[PDB]
């Protein structure tokens, strides 16, 4: 995919010629197994399996990285990153995703570190980084539901002094808007149920990286661990992908709108987005991210959250994004119910008629 | 409901409003909360995966089953709950055990099929006894009845890796065991087209950690996945009937061929441990290994025509291997040991391979 | 195939390993397009399919056959053979309420379609003096009195008057009835039926040994764009790898059925083609190697409808050969000889004694 | 879909609600049968009538054009055939390819077909003054030169003779023509194109609004069996929830490439529906709100299988519409130096290249 430019890379990373037949698109390699005599690369599925490793060519491609790994889900591929640190040696990551904190409370289980701290800050940064035997500074830009972003090149240039690997869960931004690798972190983590797949309808995790021997590292715990994803769901996840910058440059230019509305809004408090010039680290959104992303939060004043959910007729009130079908939710009600506040709101904007979910919200908060 | 009643109709729960024979397959990762409340998220929830939960838990009158996108992954999970400090005492799945040793279980390795028993138990802190029956390759058995007695009255758990016999031919939780290990991408889904693990057990605080391990871990089979499992498990008691007559008449085959030595089968009178076969197994099953003579494994490998040279087993296609030079290439399995695995192909079509093959 | 005996066809049929990789289970082909300097025999997905084209081997294999063609439905093979008949020529049929369908659409382009008895020789002399006779169409046995027709004879004397021979093997499946080897030219399949067998898939087949007949059939579908899915063709083929283990179960089952059925009370006529008694017992001996599993009786006991209510493990609804157990009322349901009280059981792979229970305790005797 | 704007009918147009569960993205229907007492109201009987998946689509497309009627088939051909069987002996079809492969079955048949020129007054009046005339059938743009027939006023005249009249709008799609809107009766779609637009299933479509002609069409579909599968309708409207998005990525796209071809010395007449040039460019601004995912151009530089060996990112095959560009020579596979393109969602620059690259050689 030399020469390809991303948009290119999203329909051909991968996309490998079918001998004889000539498929335009690759066939759906279902087989667990292999015949040893009639080949020496393919044994056994949960090692080997040409759709999977399709996928993985392209995800790759998109941050012009060498490796891609691909897993049962999102946290399968955070879950296969955090069995890497060792007992005794200490995580970092912001305070402000339920899902790794629920790994998170596993890896301290098994004896991990896991220090908690604002990154946002040179303080806070010589601060966590302070830490001994630190091996794994775990950075989520944009945060968690408050959508605040960490300076991915600082904090990578300052734990690379320490020794640390740095890792970058890219999921709400997608490589279509940030790209961690060119930014000095050594991973990039997804969840590829979000936008990448973008159809709400297969599970997936991705990890993109560079480094040799953590390849082999990663690719030996998938393998014995057994956290592979089918090749049916790999297939979804690849297909979903051709369509990946025109659907997250639409949610773009609706959140753009949908924030309009809710920062003119009388019952709206605070309004939590990466693109607005208030937001308290926009110089570092205009640095790291082509465009400011999807996901909107904001602090209803208009009464139980719950009223609010039950009055949108587009927005859907469920839980996960990044696809297609609109979604809000309540973190304390949903996600975050096991600075949030019992009235925050995330939007997860899809690629309806802005107009209309405009309209939708507007309602909403009448 | 009788088991073969079970294949077909367990967890198939009808369809409101449409009225589906076969339910559908529900590939949504997220659920409307207003129009319900049970289903929340993929990861946590799903009807499709719960529908083949439920068939896998009926098999073995159980209460509890639980998926994985791997058999590793089901080990992988039973394994996590085990505490370092704590003993695990057993008969791949010896990766996994280099991964639960390197963070502080102790693994020990004993024979469990003498009353070695009793030595194995003896380890402090003995949290799992972790049993395959019949054992890869040599088709040993282990008492699983006799093991259960031992080990819980030292408080501890026992699970059997019933992969091999199949729920069709071998119930561990009612021979006394806690937990029945399944890579469902075997016998199960039996067409080799899918990957997939469970465990079916019986305890409630188990099967908390279980699925809070699951959810957590993410490693949760695909709805798709879990639609060819369950398609697949509807013909596992025919399959399996017929996989076992056919090895059978195999075995037969062996025993009359000058280029085979010893020849391993839980159905040979012979055995070693067939009081224990007869006991816990309704048919001996369909994985047959044998010493060959002729040479080099690969000089037999290299003439089947019917049978694949592949690894796993279970499927309709039959499959031979030899683990000195394939599963077991990283305990008495000889460079000349061969594996096969019965599939549902013509008896005399795969005898007639096996002779020819053997025969040069 | 050659050498390999009928179950062994079933699993390896079509099954040859991929090239580079080695695939046991062949990949599947769902693009609809190919590219052309890449190779030059694929084209375009409505005319080649390497998923589709496994399929057919197959089924071609399971009768010895050097052609079979697939369809996205039963219907669509029977309305591809259908569409070979000219205005003016003449079908003799014995018949499905589908195939009904398709005959009134046929008439309406004329096409002459005569209905006869088949099972006696005057019967079949009179069908087939018609003029300008071009197919004669076999069901056997058929929905839903399973009364059978001698396919050897009846190919016989159609072939005699330059006629060609098409049986609808559905209800046998190619396990129990070899139509081909009896003297037919065409064998026509709904594949949604047993040859799939777990109700989760629509398909069509047709197999048969004229090269002129697979041009113009090949053509036609092309041209008709009545093809299926790879998807669909994929898990038609994974079921077909069980049909012999399936058919042999459910035809034990019905046996078991069918003597429940003889000991009832409530029940009357009971059609069977295993039957001792069967009308055509000689013929089936003759051309079945087993007499299926399909059975339909007269309820004597009360309103069909209360007895379609009372089934627990049946399910009540139409089509067959699956592997869930089915049970319908022809004139309330396919078909709204055919009483009103005419039930027909098509038997599936649960056990044999949870199916005679749930029987008895719906008939309440 | 009441209130919905067409973008927002693309993601939830059929989207039915799950009773218990509550999927946003609705489960897959692939049982053949149902449970007849396991209905409130009895509305599923067996799968080749009815199938919940099957008629989420239906509601979808339906939806697209405002329209109250739509049903899905096995593949273009099949949907072609089917309002072709609705043509009775005697009747005549007047038309502007495969859909010429069923016009010689529907000839066999005993129906009268005529070709005629749709792009004059005079040539539609002949047309029209054909006997016993029961449908018009209008490809626009056509396949592969692009030229446009003018639905609304072929349709008035039409109707004054009392025919039917159907365009095939595969081409345009509904983000770019609304034939419905336009006066024709049918809306017909190959949905293996750019509706479901991942060149991995195969579908055809026709929509419509008369209730007669609704039971017949599902009548012949029952019947002759060219019904598609549930797991082909799942993938056909997945791909359709980012309809409107790839189609304005293509025509923006295309849009670069015929500027590269008009400034090509080895390219001669350029055909694409957005130019000014074109001999139909006002009827073009008046039914299309874009022009298109399709170019075809006279090649002057050679044989045209050479040039269709130099591309290194259009694929060279047939088909149009999905996400991946195609190019083909339809002298060679659909002047003999004819070449069409379809414009997939690639970045534009890279396209731009290749082509040029192509065209240039070396």
């Amino acid at each position: 995919m030399s020469g390809m430019r991303f948009d290119t890379r999203l329909v051909h990373g991968g996309r490998r010629p079918s001998a004889g037949t000539g498929d335009v698109v690759p066939p759906i390699h279902v087989s667990t197994t292999y015949e040893r005599r009639a080949q020496p690369r393919y044994f056994y599925g949960r090692g080997e399996n040409p759709t999977r490793e399709e996928l993985e060519e392209c995800l790759a491609g998109l941050e012009r990285a060498p490796f891609a790994t691909v897993f049962s889900s999102g946290q399968a591929a955070a879950a296969t990153l955090l069995s890497l640190v060792r007992p005794g040696q200490c995580v970092v990551s912001t305070d402000d995703y339920a899902g790794t904190d629920g790994l998170f409370d596993l890896a301290a289980r098994q004896g991990v570190r896991v220090r908690y701290a604002d990154l946002t800050t040179p303080e806070g940064i010589a601060a966590a980084l302070a830490e001994p035997d630190l091996a794994l500074v775990w950075i989520e830009t944009p945060t968690n539901p408050l959508l605040t972003v960490v300076d991915v090149a600082e904090v990578s240039r300052r734990a690379h002094e320490r020794g640390a690997r740095v890792v970058v869960d890219n999921t709400f931004a997608s490589p279509v808007l940030q790209q961690p690798l060119a930014l000095g972190a050594d991973v990039s983590l997804y969840s590829t149920t979000k936008s990448i797949a973008g159809h709400a309808d297969v599970l997936g995790g991705a990890l993109v990286y560079r480094d040799a021997d953590l390849h082999a590292a990663v690719r030996a715990y998938r393998t014995t661990a057994g956290n592979v994803p089918g090749a049916l769901d790999c297939f979804l996840v690849r297909r979903g992908l051709h369509t990946l910058s025109l659907r997250v440059h639409r949610q773009v230019a609706t959140a753009r709108v949908l924030v309009e509305r809710l920062r003119a809004s009388p019952v709206v408090g605070a309004v939590h987005y990466p693109g607005l010039p208030e937001h308290p680290q926009h110089a570092v959104v205009k640095a790291q991210m082509s465009a400011p992303g999807a996901i909107v939060s904001f602090d209803y004043l208009g009464g139980p959250a719950e009223r609010l959910l039950d009055r949108f007729t587009l927005f859907t009130c469920g839980v996960s994004l990044g696809g297609v079908h609109s979604l809000v939710e309540c973190p304390a009600l949903m996600t975050h119910r096991p600075g949030i506040g019992e009235s925050l709101i995330r939007l997860s904007v899809g690629i309806e008629d802005p107009q209309d979910l405009a309209e939708d919200l507007s309602r909403a908060l009448a």
